[PDB]
């Protein structure tokens, strides 16, 4: 079937857009930012709808049903419960998107009567009809990029506020469970950055010759038929659940999941979806779990010798036993032939890489510095051009997606963070003394809560204390840092050092928590080098929330 149909009514916004920055005529640096980066907005929704609209077709064979198998039985051994209602309401961010029926996250969050038994009147309609379709909202995106033409916006296809609290309540659970006991080690949510570096490096070791590729599937979210959505179902159905719980998923399978009406921003009918929605709380999960037995189905029928697997989401990873060059350049076309059977074929078609640095995934890939011992340690990277535009972007207009803090958090060890973001906005927060203020940062279906002084903490639990005195930085990593920061109009490595110099003084003036950010995160920007020592608040830590997937949107809240 066709991935979407449309009426032609617009994708229209809800909210002001705005495509650049304003330049400044007097500014060099401003005019080089005003070339290289832009903000997604609504204007490009019909070039994104254009690209992600066309026939879907699925063949499937025995390795496939052979791998199907093996998850259902791996997923009987989970038994999940339904969440109560305070639970559902826990978990709602408190911005998240308002409901057309006359409340808010707010009301949401608090219980009010309204919301309540609004929410009650979702459930009991779940739980009594299990085929009309559910209305859903498309909204375009609106993310910063870099140029190199330009990319249209994403597009998200998200239910009421009402019924989103009801995924939870039905499918919250089986998210905490169900990817594990069905992946094991495979499962890409589970792991701190440090944790995925050690897999990768083990995964790499155990083979005797490795070689390893990652595979990109175009418009992953609209390769995904009525039919693997269905397939999905009877992979949550396989777990133990109370009969309440059955009906619900059931019914949200069938009336959301596998399709239905979009509507613009206005209330107009806009198109109808047969296809994997961006906004629903089973995107993340079922993506990944999806994206798994393809692949996984996959290997075996191209003839992949010993393959270790990591998927996180559409992004995959697979390391195996290298048959040599030639034959490796033959079972990749055989594994992406069995992918576009199945009704996953790829953006760029795969390459083989005989070195685990050469490998790029979720845009990251590893590199390797120097520890305070001398000893080689290894880290996740990626190219800072966009997460530097980002963050320049989010200085001068507040988003609450705050990606500049998920960037510090998640690459932390690398040079570009850790002299030019924590830096920043170090300076930032001391200068507008909101130091001790709790933010919000967004990432892969998730709004997380976070106490800038507890950086050093989180920091050191997600990377080791490894990430205070990485040093000797690859060749790749400063050409890297250095081009990005020149593209941008920003001023160089030498002038963040210095700057680095003063925040950390200043920090270390302030005392307390704050002087603990600047001994550990500035312990790389003087002569006179600290011995860093395990914080104890590290091990106080509760980041077990962290390790799961979100919601598409995002819509799952972790405080
Ligand atoms: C470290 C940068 N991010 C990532 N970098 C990555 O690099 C790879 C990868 C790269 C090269 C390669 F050869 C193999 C794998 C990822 C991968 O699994 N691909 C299949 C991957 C995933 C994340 C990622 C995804 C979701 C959440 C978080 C997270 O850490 N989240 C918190 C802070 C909340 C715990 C991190």
């Amino acid at each position: 079937s066709m991935s979407y149909s449309w009426t032609g009514a617009l994708i229209t916004p809800c909210s002001p857009e705005e495509e650049k920055l304003p330049i400044n005529p007097l500014s060099n640096s401003s005019l080089r930012y005003h070339n290289k980066v832009y903000c997604t907005t609504s204007k490009s929704a019909s070039q994104r709808a254009k690209k992600v609209t066309f026939d879907r077709t699925q063949v499937l064979d025995a390795h496939y049903d052979s791998v199907l198998k093996d998850i259902k039985l791996a997923a009987s051994k989970v038994s999940a419960r339904l969440l109560t209602l305070e639970e559902a309401c826990q978990l709602t961010p408190p911005h998240s998107a308002r409901s057309k029926y006359g409340f808010g996250a707010k009301e949401v969050r608090s219980l009010s009567g309204r919301a309540v038994n609004h929410i009650k009147s979702v459930w009991k309609d779940l739980l009594e009809d299990p085929q009309t379709p559910i209305p859903t909202t498309i909204m375009a995106k609106n993310e910063v990029f870099c140029v190199d033409g330009k990319k249209p916006a994403r597009l998200i296809v998200y239910p009421d506020l009402g019924v989103r609290v009801c995924e939870k309540m039905a499918l919250y659970d089986i998210t905490q469970k169900l990817p594990q006991a069905v992946m094991g080690a495979s499962y890409g949510f589970q792991y701190s950055p440090a944790q995925r570096v050690e897999y990768l490096l083990k995964a790499w070791a155990e083979k005797k010759d490795p070689m390893g590729f990652s595979y990109d599937t175009r418009c992953f979210d609209s390769t995904v038929t009525e039919r693997d959505i269905r397939t999905e179902e009877s992979i949550y159905q396989a777990c133990s659940l109370p009969e309440e719980a059955r009906t619900a998923i059931h019914s949200l399978t069938e009336r959301l999941y596998v399709g239905g009406p979009m509507f613009n921003s206005k209330g107009q009918t806009c198109g109808y979806r047969r296809c994997r929605a961006s906004g629903v709380l089973t995107t993340s999960m079922g993506n990944t779990i999806t994206c798994y037995v393809k692949a996984l189905a996959a290997c075996k029928a191209a003839g992949i010798v010993a393959p270790t697997m990591l998927v996180c989401g559409d992004d995959l990873v697979v390391i195996s036993e290298s048959q040599g060059t030639e034959e490796d350049e033959r079972n990749l076309r055989a594994f992406t032939e069995a992918m576009t059977r199945y009704s996953a074929p790829p953006g760029d078609p795969p390459r083989p890489e005989y070195d685990l640095e050469l490998i790029t995934s979720c845009s990251s890939n590893v590199s390797v510095a120097l520890g305070p011992r001398g000893r080689r340690r290894y880290y996740l990277t990626r190219d800072p051009t966009t997460p530097l535009a980002r963050a320049a972007w989010e200085t001068v207009r507040h988003s609450p997606i705050n990606s500049w803090l998920g960037n510090i958090i998640q690459y932390a060890p690398t040079i570009w963070v850790r002299m030019v973001l924590m830096t920043h906005f170090f300076s930032i927060l001391m200068v507008q003394d909101t130091l001790d203020q709790n933010l919000n940062f967004e990432m892969y279906g998730s709004v997380y809560s976070v106490n800038p002084l507890d950086l050093p903490a989180i920091i050191e639990r997600l990377h080791g204390l490894d990430a205070f005195s990485m040093h000797t930085y690859s060749h790749h990593e400063l050409t890297r840092v250095a081009s990005a920061l020149r593209k941008l109009g920003a001023p160089p490595l030498r002038v963040w050092k210095s700057r680095a110099r003063a925040v950390r003084a200043s920090l270390i003036s302030r005392g307390g928590k704050a002087a603990v950010c600047g001994r550990y995160l500035f312990n790389w920007a003087v002569k006179t080098k600290l011995k860093l020592t395990p914080l104890p608040e590290a091990r106080l830590l509760d980041l077990s929330s962290w390790f799961t997937v979100g919601a598409g949107g995002g819509d799952i809240f972790h405080s």
